[PDB]
Protein backbone atom coordinates (compact mmCIF):
# COMPACT_ATOMS: atom_id res chain seq x y z
CA UNK A 1 0.00 0.00 0.00
CA UNK A 2 1.22 3.21 -0.54
CA UNK A 3 -0.67 5.25 1.51
CA UNK A 4 -0.78 8.67 0.82
CA UNK A 5 2.21 8.05 -1.07
CA UNK A 6 3.90 6.44 1.79
CA UNK A 7 2.41 5.03 4.42
CA UNK A 8 5.32 2.70 4.13
CA UNK A 9 7.80 4.28 1.92
CA UNK A 10 8.72 0.67 0.14
CA UNK A 11 5.69 -0.54 1.95
CA UNK A 12 5.09 -2.03 -0.63
CA UNK A 13 4.70 0.62 -2.87
CA UNK A 14 4.64 -2.47 -5.82
CA UNK A 15 7.27 -0.18 -7.67
CA UNK A 16 8.27 -2.59 -4.84
CA UNK A 17 10.29 -0.06 -3.26
CA UNK A 18 11.49 3.07 -3.52
CA UNK A 19 8.27 4.39 -3.86
CA UNK A 20 9.13 7.87 -2.69
CA UNK A 21 11.96 9.15 -3.08
CA UNK A 22 14.26 11.27 -0.60
CA UNK A 23 11.74 10.06 2.32
CA UNK A 24 12.51 6.22 1.83
CA UNK A 25 14.48 7.60 4.20
CA UNK A 26 12.41 10.57 5.76
CA UNK A 27 12.43 9.75 9.86
CA UNK A 28 16.01 9.26 8.22
CA UNK A 29 15.57 12.84 7.98
CA UNK A 30 13.87 15.19 6.00
CA UNK A 31 10.46 14.96 4.59
CA UNK A 32 10.57 15.22 0.54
Amino acid sequence: WKSQSFCTPGCVTGVLQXCFIQTATCNCHISK
